């Protein structure tokens, strides 16, 4: 999966984050799965209605993480240490 491969939901994601809360959010931005959320951004996030610091951090730094694995640069990245 070179531009993005899906597995889970915008649920079981941002689960792992306890952002799942906002999955319905996602849904009605045109996201149903994560193969989109890899490719969202600030702009995308805060349309879903999570503006909150303390939240919009969680689901973008946790979408940042996810997609940065896809395709490293310069450096490891799926690498857990």
């Amino acid at each position: 999966g070179s531009s993005g491969s899906s597995g889970l939901t915008v649920g079981d994601w941002l689960d792992s984050i306890r952002m799942g809360r906002y999955r319905d959010h996602f849904a009605a931005g045109g996201y149903s799965s994560l193969g989109m959320v890899l490719r969202m951004n600030a702009q995308d996030v805060r349309a879903l209605g999570i503006t909150l610091m303390g939240h919009q951090k969680k689901i973008l730094g946790s979408i940042q993480t996810m997609r940065a694995q896809l395709t490293s640069t310069q450096g490891s990245g799926p690498s857990s240490g």
